[PDB]
């Protein structure tokens, strides 16, 4: 039919790949005769698939053999309590780096169980850039310092990660996990939601070091306990089956691409379609972000009025792009751009936003 | 290639809920995309979402002041969850324990505040549903909490006690819309979905409204999902899609009445089975206490129940060890499971005990 593209945010386009694989197995995986959402998790064919997803993981970020890949429920939002529930103890400090409106959701959780930091922010001039790691405010009684790597409705992203030694850095990936090479061992623990670039709601990527976290904190329920999953291996209860799947085949995809680097490659490019656009249009269009800092993964900008925004995005619609609003909070346009959307939706999105400024 | 899907969780689903899923994999409701790859922000999922509460309502005739919320975490998180908003300070979470799954969640309350137990039948290894006559209840209590269908010992209440002093809690995890429910006489009923409602990643929650909070979690608050219409963060859009899906088809056949017609079918074909097999196959729940959902049962000893289980996994069915803590045999017979396989299971098992 019609053309579609697809740059929602979240949940967001999928490899056709990864769908078509689950499509003609859908009733029958493995042999079993059975889907794979109607299998015991305990089955040995769920558990070459739960066990593949990590591998598939552990192999294109690199992850060391002192980290473990956890399949949590709950979204990256419960991951906002329940970190400092694991982590931040009495005495010590949940120490934020605030980059966007995702940072602070995420620090306003802490606020409810301990002590709070903010090490360094970009709110007062509305989260345009990173801040300089030397402007970080560290204190001796960190429990870790939290950032979020990439700023999902601002479109900012680190373009590296600090050097922390006083305190785990622990990271909001949400929205660029896997997007890239990763160096895990700069980190205590990194979490992702799966929707954005790995695949389906429904299952939270957490990578942990094993021994900042395989021990039991008094009180905390069985279920919000890091400890519990590590032990059980992501099976104390039953797991997301059908997302972890997804996630496998999707892990696959990105496996058969060339990996995080080769990925890397594809995500520049496409970015520098959108931003090359932006910057070619004498402002009709005004990305957001610095250019120091601008998201491979999320493209955000606004025409001079909203007048225009609404006119352009109107239009956008009826050529067939879909999720191209931004976010309710801040308004304008954001243009998602996650791994497997695909280059000539990109190319399609600059012609559109070129022939809307010349008949303008 | 014959395959008898008798998994006690997650679990068989129907049919044509699976065929209607597949076929349209790749272009839902002719968007081109997958449901897979909308927002949840969009009409789009918007409208499957509403649709899977609504059918809910109507086929489980919720009235308007109870609301229909879909979590994840499964019912485990739900075990945290409850004690987390109603057991407040100078009150009781208490607990009717009629299986191992009762004592789960009684744990969990342990936890966060003051338990009781209004009733217990584990000292006869839970092989009944306790007398309401017995219960023994507090004026401080925050809830009554019951488990309605026991899924490791096989055992099912077959009807609610009438309870005002507090309100009335299931985790109806492996019964949930199996028969007719009145749902007025509970204030809270939770169900992971992979039982009989879909496949894992989604829990339901049935809430009365103005029933469910200073200090607790955003995302731990009933009043967060309650108000956010269950949007306030990404859902599990794939798995709400396939409720919708499985509620469609029990609507499909004729709604909560028609399921539990051919629930009791099943569930008669397998107990008959072990009535007239003059003490070869053993029930382990008392008659009056039998799932309809669960059946529980040994051979003579454990070496012709490994042999049994050994020949069942040869002819195809999958899922009828019993659990690791008890043992045995166990046939979970939920919504989806068909009627054929139940009648295959006996002819199994009627072989079998002639071979023997
Ligand atoms: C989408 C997003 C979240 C929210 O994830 P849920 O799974 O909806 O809780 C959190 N952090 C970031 C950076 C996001 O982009
Ligand atoms: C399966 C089951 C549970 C566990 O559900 P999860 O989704 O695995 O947490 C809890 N209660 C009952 C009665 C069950 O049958
Ligand atoms: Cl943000
Ligand atoms: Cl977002
Ligand atoms: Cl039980
Ligand atoms: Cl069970
Ligand atoms: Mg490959
Ligand atoms: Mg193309
Ligand atoms: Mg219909
Ligand atoms: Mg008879």
């Amino acid at each position: 039919v019609k053309q579609v593209f697809n740059f929602n945010a979240g949940p967001s386009a999928l490899p056709k790949p990864a769908l078509e694989r689950a499509q003609k197995e859908l009733l029958n995986f493995n042999d079993t005769q059975m889907s794979v959402m109607e299998l015991s998790h305990r089955s040995q064919s769920y558990e070459e698939v739960h066990e593949q997803a990590q591998n598939l993981l552990r192999e294109l970020l690199q992850i060391p053999n002192d980290y473990q890949i956890l399949f949590l429920q709950g979204g990256a939002s419960l991951q906002f309590t329940m970190l400092p529930m694991n982590l931040l103890t009495k005495g010590t400090i949940g120490n934020y780096v605030l980059t966007g409106s995702w940072s602070e959701k995420a620090l306003k959780e802490a606020k409810l169980l301990g002590e709070t930091h903010i090490a360094a922010s970009t709110k007062a001039n509305s989260y345009q850039s990173i801040p300089d790691f030397s402007e970080f405010q560290l204190n001796e009684n960190d429990a870790y310092l939290h950032i979020t790597s990439n700023n999902t409705i601002y479109g900012t992203q680190y373009q590296n990660f600090p050097e922390i030694n006083h305190a785990p850095l622990i990271a909001d990936m949400s929205s660029d996990i896997l997007s890239r090479p990763l160096k895990v061992n700069q980190f205590g623990m990194i979490y992702a939601g799966a929707q954005k670039n790995l695949g389906p709601s429904g299952v939270t990527v957490v990578i942990v070091k094993k021994d900042l976290l395989n021990t039991k904190v008094e009180q905390v329920p069985t279920m919000l306990q890091y400890a519990t999953h590590i032990k059980s291996d992501s099976l104390y209860n039953t797991p997301p089956t059908f997302s972890i799947y997804m996630l496998r085949n999707v892990l696959d995809w990105i496996k058969d691409l060339g990996g995080a680097e080769a990925i890397a490659k594809q995500n520049e490019e496409k970015a520098k379609i959108i931003y090359d656009t932006i910057d070619e249009s004498n402002g009709f269009y005004v990305g957001h972000a610095e250019k120091g800092s601008r998201s491979l993964m999320n493209v955000t900008f606004n025409l001079r009025n909203e007048e225009l925004n609404q006119q352009f995005l109107a239009k956008a619609k009826e050529q067939g792009f879909v999720g191209l609003n931004g976010h309710r909070s801040v308004g304008g346009c954001r243009a998602s751009i996650y791994n497997a959307v695909p280059i000539d939706a990109c190319i399609a999105l600059r012609e559109l936003m070129i022939q809307f400024k010349e008949n303008a």
